[PDB]
């Protein structure tokens, strides 16, 4: 006996990714995971969009009704100019990692920032109001310090090396204490001594860089263990490896910690609420990823 | 050693396109996506309503997409060649487009319904190369089937039409028939039941290739009387919705052999499927499914 088995029908719509490169991504995996359990009529596919081709796909896009779709490198900086709407978290961060169409108008949004903060949340760590010590200057951690600014964390020390992100830093510093109430500052992070300083005054202690993370596995920029404690929360961007060299001194040191599978999750569900103004079934996701 | 992950959708899957309008209620992506299933190729196939107005910025679009291809019809079939790099023979003779490919950016351009039809009448053992087929209809499907079956070798064609829209479209398909093929064509009224019933009688096949048969014509043929046909002749009608037209019950009753459009379906989904894998479609395990 045979029968029909494929859930795509002309029925079918299409939410897209668009990057390059893009194809190892996940993200598809868990989208349509998360349309089949809700009996959604979706399916999620990745497209090899660059620079070149960035303009003509939205176009593209529009013309096709297409409701959304996702944005990664290099076209999360530049896709604004093709964009009708900014939510003021992409209009403040100066990316955009989802789009989505209502009734022709399209606004952009970005979720990776939302996600972090929302996988804390959700790990029981309050951090609203506190303060938090982060590494990083990059898409991550600029949405990551915007969002959290955003969202009443108190103070935030930056610390990023002296390379191409640096001045985007100083950015982040300048948008987040002139259109925000969060106090934010940025040092070298070479700066050992003030790095010591900023920790021990933090509640949370964040990696969103790409050290831990190959090429750099096993490799922290955490320059010694005692400048943990305890109580101290440490978390990570990174959750390949599941326990970045930072994450492995962490519980060592005592510290309660987390890595990056939370925010991977919370960031794909905020963009499927924003498309379907459903819930994702994370727990439900999270068991069939990992 | 489990693996939940039970959706074959993933960052690697491309995509093949429908660009039409209305077009939801379309096959065609169950008929691919199953092929592609069954044979393990990472490939999904979606519908799209796109008209005059979202032609071009689709097909722009699906070029910076690198889209391997899609099927096009109504209401782009006929306009679409403008955004297209290249047609093949029978697709610029025709002037319609119903598939495309993209090899290394260029984009060509095929009709295979005419195609369909031809392979489904030889699958079910029908050889009318070099000989003759009298045709009603004049639409894109009468068309292409016309402008193929020249291509292929049918010797004469006698068209029938009423006299709608349609009838100078089949002064254009005769004209294009006697001048660029070895086929002699000729158009005739409809109306003109004698002419027809000589027609009839002087060709190997009959076929509808109009809506009549099908709703809002059901029951109805637009063979005037069962008393043209004779049990050799064969009856074919490209309508499959219902799968026997009132035209294939009179034809079957009068001992001819008869075939609906199921295997036109069929067959212009295989070539389409062969043009952008350059692989072979299961007709039949996909005829169970879908039928
Ligand atoms: N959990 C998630 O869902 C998620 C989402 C986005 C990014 N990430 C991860 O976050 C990390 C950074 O992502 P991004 O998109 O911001 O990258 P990016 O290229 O935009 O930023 C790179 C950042 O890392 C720093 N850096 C890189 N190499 C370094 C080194 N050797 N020493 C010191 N600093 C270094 C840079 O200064 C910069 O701040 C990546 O590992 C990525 O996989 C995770
Ligand atoms: N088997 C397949 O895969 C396949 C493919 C394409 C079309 N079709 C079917 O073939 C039929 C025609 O397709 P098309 O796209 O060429 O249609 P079309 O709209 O382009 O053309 C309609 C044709 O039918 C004729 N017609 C319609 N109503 C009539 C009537 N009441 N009396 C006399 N003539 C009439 C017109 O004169 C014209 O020649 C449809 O039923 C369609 O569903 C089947």
């Amino acid at each position: 006996t045979n029968k029909i088995t494929e859930r795509i029908t002309g029925h079918t719509e299409l939410i897209g990714l668009i990057a390059t490169p893009i194809r190892h991504s996940l993200s598809p995996t868990m989208h349509n995971e998360a349309f089949a359990k809700l009996g959604l009529d979706y399916v999620y596919l990745a497209f090899e969009v660059g620079d070149k081709e960035l303009k003509d796909v939205v176009q593209g896009f529009r013309a096709m009704n297409l409701r959304g779709w996702n944005v990664s490198m290099p076209n999360k900086t530049n896709i604004h100019k093709y964009l009708d709407k900014l939510s003021p978290a992409a209009e403040l961060v100066g990316a955009v990692n989802t789009v989505v169409n209502d009734d022709g108008v399209l606004t952009g949004h970005i979720t990776d920032g939302t996600g972090y903060m929302r996988a804390l949340k959700e790990a029981g760590h309050d951090i609203i109001g506190k303060k938090m010590t982060i590494c990083g200057a990059g898409g991550a951690a600029t949405a990551i310090c915007i969002q959290a600014a955003l969202d009443g964390v108190k103070e935030i020390s930056i610390f990023n090396r002296k390379d191409d992100f640096y001045a985007n830093a100083e950015k982040t510093v300048e948008k987040i204490n002139s259109k925000t109430d969060c106090k934010a500052q940025l040092f070298d992070i070479e700066d050992h001594e003030q790095l010591r300083k900023e920790i021990a005054e933090s509640v949370i202690f964040t990696n969103a860089t790409g050290v831990g993370m190959k090429p750099f596995e096993g490799e922290t920029l955490l320059p010694s263990a005692d400048m943990l404690r305890p109580e101290l929360i440490v978390s990570d961007v990174v959750y390949k490896p599941t326990k970045t060299r930072l994450l492995e001194i962490a519980e060592e040191q005592g510290c309660q910690t987390l890595n990056g599978l939370g925010m991977m999750l919370w960031q794909g569900a905020k963009a499927f609420e924003i498309w379907t103004h459903k819930e994702m079934p994370v727990d439900y996701i999270k068991e069939i990823l990992f």
